[PDB]
């Protein structure tokens, strides 16, 4: 029953959908299509936080399962 681990670009998206649905007046291919474009051009910089945010699921998981 646990939930899968999510990937750091999961976890990033999950932070910031509502403000690209509200942005897009809520049409949903253009927010997802626009939080792609995003993802896509973040530096490893900017993508370091939610690496560190997936591997600590990662060991949720692994708990879980335990």
């Amino acid at each position: 029953l646990p939930e899968s681990p999510k990937r750091a670009e999961e976890i990033w998206q999950q932070s910031v959908i509502g403000d690209y649905l509200a942005r897009f007046k809520n049409d949903r291919v253009k927010a997802l299509k626009a939080m792609e474009m995003t993802w896509n051009n973040m530096e490893k910089k900017e993508k370091l936080m939610w690496i560190k945010k997936a591997a600590e699921d990662q060991k949720r998981y692994e708990r879980e399962l335990s």
